[PDB]
């Protein structure tokens, strides 16, 4: 329904569908509870507002209890200390994560306004993960990681392999550095991005390439709206004259669709610029087009969250507080439609009494699977 879950519903589903087995399992990396959970920082935040840091569990039972005597509206994820933090704290390890969400792509759609999301601006995440995980597998060669629904237009990354856990936060802050390559999220410049481009933007625009006519052309077509256009396509090239002689044009020919606009700044630019000096401003064209590919297509993260060993992020199978949404383990097929309601949840519970019937199973055994791939790599040989 339009309100998000009530405090009795938020107990239903820690009692009987939280995945606390699982989830305990993925933190503490071994089938006995070890001190990567005795001396593991969970937060609680409140339906109140509040927000309790600090908490520390010893087993399952003990996770399952604590969570369903406090009923949080969420908890989230910290690192693993020295000491336990139910007990100065020096933290050793943590899982490295990314945060990607909607907001910054905001500009380049029309699907969607406001809050709302589909599976069309859903394809900007798909590309965001895609291209991450292209960075994470090939150039740090980590095999252990998974995305989970952050509830209602986001992700966000876990990867679990040892290297990154025992990441310091100046490695973090240089593996986010290097995944963060537009690091300026403003549209209403030209990102100008260093040249020749680094093996890893190369790369990446040739992902991207093949989904720009399809996405940004057409599907979206956000430069069809001559404001728009003027407002985030212009500003992305080089040349004022250029700039102002496409203004003028789309001035007195209204509403050219994205494509005819993108084909029409080539048009303009080679009636523009001419003789032997010509062959350069071709390139830095050529270059400005490629910069707002990425402008449009490459992962903008949230970069907080990745930077220190002790920041928390909300654990994977909560429920979002608005959208009743479980925050679910993404695979290839996902899109935010498919994430399971609580409400309908409680709905099959009372048809079929087990979790195991209902729509949150296949997202729990996915999740069950993962975990077993991690504790394999854990130990090796
Ligand atoms: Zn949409």
């Amino acid at each position: 329904g339009a309100n998000g879950p009530s405090s009795s519903d938020m107990e239903y589903y820690y009692k009987s569908l939280y995945p606390f087995k699982h989830i305990f399992n993925w933190l503490n990396h071994s089938p006995k509870p070890s001190r990567d959970m005795i001396n593991r920082e969970f937060a609680m935040a409140f339906r109140s507002g509040a927000y309790k840091r600090y908490n520390s569990f010893n087993s399952v039972q003990d996770f399952k209890a604590q969570i369903e005597k406090a009923n949080p509206d969420r908890f989230e994820i910290g690192a693993i200390y020295n000491k336990p933090p139910r007990e100065e704290l020096k933290a050793l390890e943590k899982e490295l994560v990314f945060d990607i969400d909607m907001d910054d792509y905001d500009a380049f759609r029309t699907c969607c306004s406001g809050a709302q999301v589909c599976s069309k601006c859903w394809k900007f995440i798909s590309l965001a993960m895609k291209i991450t995980n292209t960075a994470l597998r090939e150039d740090f060669g980590y095999k252990d990681f998974i995305w989970v629904f952050s509830g209602r237009r986001g992700a966000h990354c876990w990867v679990s392999d040892k290297r990154a856990r025992a990441l310091t936060d100046v490695q973090r802050r240089n593996v986010l550095d290097y995944v963060n390559v537009i690091r300026d999220r403003n549209t209403d410049k030209r990102l100008a991005l260093k040249r020749p481009y680094h093996p890893h933007l190369a790369r990446s625009l040739e992902q991207l390439k093949p989904f720009f006519v399809s996405i940004m052309l057409e599907e979206q077509n956000p430069w069809e709206d001559d404001q728009h256009a003027i407002q985030t396509l212009l500003p992305a090239l080089y040349d004022k004259q250029l700039i102002d002689s496409l203004k003028k044009y789309w001035l007195d020919n209204p509403r050219r669709s994205s494509k005819e606009k993108w084909n029409d700044i080539d048009q303009i630019a080679t009636s523009l610029f001419k003789g032997p000096k010509q062959d350069s401003h071709i390139i830095k064209l050529r270059e400005c087009k490629e910069d707002l590919v990425l402008m449009t297509l490459y992962p903008k993260l949230d970069v907080e969250v990745t930077k220190q060993t002790i920041h928390l992020l909300k654990a994977p199978f909560c429920i979002h507080p608005a959208t009743g949404n479980v925050c679910v383990p993404i695979d290839e097929s996902f899109a935010p439609e498919k994430a399971p309601k609580l409400i309908d949840l409680q709905t099959e519970m009372e048809k079929n009494n087990d979790v195991s019937l209902t729509a949150l199973q296949p997202f729990i055994n996915q999740f069950q699977a993962y975990v077993s791939s991690l504790l394999k790599n854990e130990l090796g040989s």
